């Protein structure tokens, strides 16, 4: 739709803004548009662009990073009028990001705005506070956090106390630091212990700690193994963004998604033994780390969602997280339905139709986009057509029991309108509900008939159609359809499967003389067919062929 | 007690298809020379197994070993019965017995004319009836040969007919697939020369065409056969427990080799006329019904082959019947028969035949439940065969003789309790339903069923499926409730929650779903919250949320 016909000249800013509109989740495309506006120093558009990105991906910590970075690089112009409102938004209470790289940014700023020199008291006394919150909110939950612990450390050591009420607090802190770090699974405990030992001597216990340090040192071994191949390579600067280290729409390494679910599973055991708030934290941390690095996996959002709602009340929590998940994957049926389901519970009936509907809109456009970028890939297309229809079916059903039969009609009315773009399952699924009204076959039957308009050649359809006629016992009906399509049904392996069905049906419904004939026609169009193997199918009782499992178990 | 004749006549009554037991009872009456009992015993074997050609052999043999006493009063009526028209046996080992007799009762010396002239006729019928259909026939072709060669013509009207015959012989043999065509040609060449080598060439040319054709047709045969086994004993003393099939036994490998050889034959590579090919077939079919006699498939197929031919509504039935006599407990053959009796409209045997199959299975079950009741699998495997036939019997009688009939039957299945399987209440239920799509009656049935199967998840699962099918909301809640504890296993109970949950969804509420869903994950912690979320959203027995999005 856009791109095609919306043909601009040859001004990057226009095709990009067009391609982005077609793939609003391709993070890289925005990165290119930014790179461009920054090179033309059109700073106003840089923020419009960063904001559309923040709007859609609130918890993509690294995108906030790329942004704070951009400012910091203006040297002496670390403008607190631009900088603070950003941090303020991305470090908030709800869509509050908790990632180390971003905190290391938060710190750098706090350190450039409170000079240890001319500030004195609250100066070096605020930087400490800033280093502490990063320690409580995230440093103690991240095993690959060493780099930070060092940062905080060096700032405490390289500090000369002016008197003695300081000389003291400096060790009071240098202690509370070391102790804190040494009790968590980390990539540098071994060395960091060797350091604290020596430290304590040349200053004036270690037995107590020694315990949790051991426990830690090895809990980091299990970690290191569960992780093993964990990839965490998102760019945190604009220039480091490469097509290769940002996910393309709907992309994501399964291997990775599995390593993450695994780490999360481990965490949920609570091997550390933390209180209920400290463990709820430690998981929430890991969960947001995963939603950042495999953001396009609908299962990580699905799971994080339920983990946060599994907690306490507030009917809004579960919906909050699916919503964010749907924003990263606008085309996910997993997420659409999960939302659709929550809206129904907190009873907001209007959004139920809204959300599902969008997912369809997104899929519609994805289908269209492929039918044109390479219409020769008839599988990838049917795969989509299938997904389109599947969603329609779930929609129709869901509308039918939420807003009367007349609703379902509306929907199916328009699926028809789509023709061959949809798949047979919509008429079958419509049929089966158009029936269940008042067990009547008058209306319900007229449906599939229509369908025959586009699918009288899909043995796949016909089969499922007979299965219905047979199901809702309508004898004549079967004979009719069977007849009409023995030539018109492509394939063979599927037509065969269709004969056996109607023959088995004939048998159950009297005659045996009728059977005797269909049986003749069958073997003519299918010479070579094993007379006795097909004999057994005619006598399956309860979908099971016992003749074969008991006597001819060699068949 | 401890008198062989009694335990044997007992065991035999328990396994009337165990051919070895009759052979023992016979070895016994023979060593006591109670000849009148030997015949009664042989005849019971003949009654049940008409075409076990090799049993007629053991019996003719027995007589021939009474030396001078080749009593044509005993012998002839035997041959006459086992070489007749309908149950006429066509096996080469039996014909070699028939010739042996015909040679002892028509001496070449004192008979002269019709003497060696009747012996030839006998050799000739063995040639037209079977010798030319059997490729491992070499042994016979030799016999006939030596009898023609070792014959010096008294004059010249003989000198001639002798080579007229030795010709007609060699010609006939070299034209069919055989285990010694190579050597038999080498022989026929030299023969034509030392008889008129002025035309050894101009003749041998013609034959040389089909001789080749055969020499290679025998090569395919030899390949398809390769591992064929044909070792039945043809004398009473060669019968060992190991070379006679135990009741219902039969190498599958063998049955396949036979069906294969029969397919080959049906292609008609030989190019024979329509009666000559129909014979060649019938020969091989009878060979197969002798060596894998307890395989219902061979009898089944032989049967339809002989019917597929022309008219005579009784042909297919004749053969199914002999096969059922070999395997009284065959559901395949009982229904095949039951079906035939129905076409030739003799409704009364429809019930008879199915019923005996049942009797035999009942007896089979009983006997296993006793000889080794620890083998609970082999037991249920049977209780399932018992019930399966009952169901088919019940359905069959339902449309053949009214609903009241199905009742009678199911009424006696109940009488059986746990000896039968759950499928009978399910099957009865689905019919008791289809009367007038009413659920009052059809439902009271499965309830009964609950008496013995309230613990079989397998049953409860299938029960629900029905409740759901014939949409009866509450009913599903009730059953679901009542058995979440009483249902053994887990893998089955889990499958049961899912089902009832997917049902709850389809039938409004979603707040009800919300709850069941809760109880589910409690009794089943560890269950993948998202995997079970997809199942609830299947559309047409298919979980697309999984095949399309979460396809890993």
């Amino acid at each position: 739709r856009p791109t095609s016909r919306v043909r601009d000249e040859s001004d990057v800013i226009g095709k990009l803004n067009d391609m982005i509109e077609e793939q609003p989740t391709d993070i890289f495309l925005y990165v290119k548009l930014l790179k461009h506006h920054v090179s033309l120093k059109q700073w106003k558009q840089v923020y419009e662009t960063f904001d559309k990105l923040h709007d859609r991906f609130p918890l993509m910590a690294n995108i906030w990073c790329m942004r704070l970075s951009l400012e910091f690089d203006k040297m002496e112009e670390l403008d607190a009028a631009v900088i603070e409102p950003v941090l303020a938004r991305c470090l908030s209470k709800e869509l509050g990001n908790n990632d180390l790289s971003l905190w290391l940014s938060y710190i750098t700023y706090v350190r450039k705005k409170n000079d240890i020199i001319t500030g004195g008291e609250e100066a070096r006394n605020i930087v400490i506070q800033a280093f502490q919150v990063v320690v409580d909110k995230c440093a103690i939950f991240e095993p690959k956090s060493i780099q930070f612990w060092n940062e905080y450390l060096h700032f405490l050591e390289h500090w000369k106390p002016v008197n003695k009420f300081e000389e003291q607090q400096r060790v009071q802190y240098i202690r509370k630091l070391y102790k804190t770090l040494l009790c968590q699974p980390m990539d540098c405990l071994e060395s960091m212990w060797q350091r604290y030992t020596q430290w304590e001597q040349d200053v004036n216990h270690i037995g107590e700690l020694s315990a949790q340090y051991m426990n830690a040192r090895s809990l980091y071994q299990d970690w290191l193994n569960i992780t093993k191949g964990l990839k965490r390579n998102l760019p945190i600067t604009l220039n480091q963004a490469t097509e290769s280290n940002l996910p393309k729409p709907n992309e994501y390494d399964v291997q990775q998604l599995l390593i993450w679910l695994e780490w999360i599973r481990w965490e949920s055991d609570n091997k550390l033994e933390l209180s209920d708030d400290l463990h709820k934290a430690r998981m929430t941390y890991v969960y947001m780390q995963a939603a950042q690095h495999v953001c396009f996996a609908p299962e990580i959002w699905f799971n994080m969602a339920n983990y946060q709602g599994e907690k306490n009340t507030d009917s809004t929590v579960i919906t909050k997280y699916l919503k964010l998940g749907q924003q990263c994957i606008p085309n996910s049926a997993v997420l659409a339905f999960s939302l659709s389901e929550q809206y129904e519970l907190n009873t907001k009936i209007p959004e139920i139709e809204t959300t599902i509907l969008s997912c369809i809109d997104r899929i519609h456009l994805d289908l269209a986009a492929l039918m044109e970028d390479d219409p020769t890939n008839e599988s990838a297309i049917n795969q989509l057509k299938s997904k389109l229809t599947y969603v329609y079916c779930v929609y129709m059903n869901t509308m039918k029991r939420i807003q009367g039969l007349a609703a379902s009609r509306k929907i199916f009315g328009k699926c028809r309108r789509l023709k061959k773009l949809v798949t047979p399952d919509i008429y079958l699924e419509n049929a089966y509900i158009e029936y269940h009204i008042s067990k009547d076959t008058k209306t319900a039957c007229k449906v599939l008939e229509l369908g025959l308009k586009y699918f009288a050649t899909d043995g796949e359809y016909i089969n499922k159609y007979l299965d219905f006629l047979i199901y809702v016992n309508e004898e004549s009906q079967v004979k009719s359809l069977f007849e009409s399509s023995i030539d018109k049904i492509s394939d063979s392996h599927l037509l065969k499967m269709i004969f056996q069905k109607v023959i088995f049906f004939e048998s159950k419904v009297g005659s045996l003389n009728s059977v005797r004939t269909l049986e003749k026609r069958f073997f003519e169009k299918f010479p070579e067919v094993n007379k006795l193997e097909e004999f057994t199918n005619k006598y399956k009782v309860l979908d099971v062929n016992y003749l074969q499992r008991l006597e001819l178990d060699y068949m």
